[PDB]
């Protein structure tokens, strides 16, 4: 059993200072990307150590280090919705405790959740989007069509599994409230997720932001967690240009192989899953402009401190603009061949 050995390193080598990792592990610079698949566990152990999660909560060492390594394992390997991106939408929320003072705004429950919900968040995704499942008449629209979110509804549901599997159920300690509280939280975090519902409630983040962020005010709490959450989720696109590059080639071959299998079935996939109708840069430049960009303004208005992350997205839009010209052929082909006409 490769995970036994995993967990028992993991269990009795000690939590690794969160500064061995790397020097500038907690800053908005770092890439988590650059960490070894293989050191990602420890990590995740480190982060929680660090924002001192483990002591406070009194999580069972036992416990913790099966629930991180079946978490891990409970993701496919996709191009982009797989452990790595997990991992790394993690390590941004880690970035966030880090660098913006959440404690000012959120209770130590609710950091929590959205921490582990980063580590659950996308759960034995398989690659493809909710239209697909209904599309397809998968499982998962059989059991989660009618109330919508299907994917997320689904990472969720095996969060839960995986709380409920004998030692792996971190929270089984906790008071029934507190435990009611937290898995009432990862839904809410976990359901988040779906651009959908981000969508659905931007006026909402719009005037909160607007009138002023109210520690007092229950509502505000779920809107920044919503919030926080979705930005944790597209943080790739804060990093450098190569990062927005290298995440861009894997959202696309996720993108396409669904677009394939949409053709196969006979229906005509999203313009941005046609590989022979998708125009990436176009694309990017709209998901930035539309999506990305709003949501990291959304979060600068709220911590000046988060401005730096808002215009790095805005520099890789602006750089997608640069590119552009490079995929249209110019001259012959590097074969120097017209074959592929
Ligand atoms: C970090 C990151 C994450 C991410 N997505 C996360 C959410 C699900 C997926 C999704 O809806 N993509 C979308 C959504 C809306 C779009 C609108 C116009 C043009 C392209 C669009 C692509 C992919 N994308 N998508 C592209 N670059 C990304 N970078
Ligand atoms: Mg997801
Ligand atoms: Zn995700």
């Amino acid at each position: 059993s490769a995970m036994d050995d995993e967990y028992t390193k993991l269990l009795h080598d000690g939590i690794q200072p969160v500064a061995a990792i790397d020097s500038n592990f907690a800053s908005f610079t770092y890439t988590p990307r650059s960490l070894p698949e293989d050191d990602t566990s420890m990590a995740i152990l480190s982060m929680l150590q660090d924002m001192n999660f483990i002591n406070n909560y009194k999580i069972d060492c036992p416990t913790l280090a099966r629930f991180c390594l079946m978490v891990k394992k409970g993701y496919r390997d996709p191009p982009y919705h797989n452990w790595m991106h997990a991992f790394s939408v993690s390590h941004f929320c880690y970035l966030l405790y880090k660098n913006l003072e959440l404690t000012n705004y959120l209770e130590d429950i609710e950091i929590f959740a959205l921490f582990i919900s980063c580590m659950c968040h996308d759960l034995d995704h398989r690659g493809t989007n909710n239209s697909f499942q209904v599309a397809s008449k998968s499982v998962l629209a059989a059991l989660y069509s009618s109330e919508g979110s299907v994917m997320e509804r689904h990472h969720f549901a095996q969060a839960i599994a995986i709380l409920n599997t004998h030692g792996c159920n971190i929270f089984d300690h906790f008071s029934r409230k507190d435990y009611q509280r937290m898995l009432d939280l990862m839904r809410d975090i976990i359901l988040a997720t779906d651009l959908a519902h981000h969508l659905r409630i931007f006026k909402d983040l719009q005037k909160m932001a607007e009138v002023g962020y109210d520690r007092n005010n229950k509502q505000h709490h779920r809107l920044l967690l919503c919030l926080l959450m979705t930005s944790c989720d597209l943080s790739d696109q804060t990093k450098g240009w190569k990062t927005t590059r290298k995440i861009a080639e894997l959202i696309y071959k996720e993108f396409f192989s669904q677009g394939d299998l949409e053709k196969a079935m006979g229906n005509r996939p999203m313009e941005m899953m046609d590989r022979e109708k998708a125009y990436i840069p176009e694309l990017q430049i709209s998901f930035m402009e539309h999506i990305a960009m709003p949501i990291y303004k959304l979060l600068q208005d709220l911590f000046p401190k988060a401005a730096e992350l808002y215009e790095r997205v805005a520099s890789n839009r602006e750089h997608w603009t640069k590119v552009s010209h490079k995929f249209t052929i110019r001259g012959l082909p590097s074969n120097n061949s017209l074959d592929f006409l």
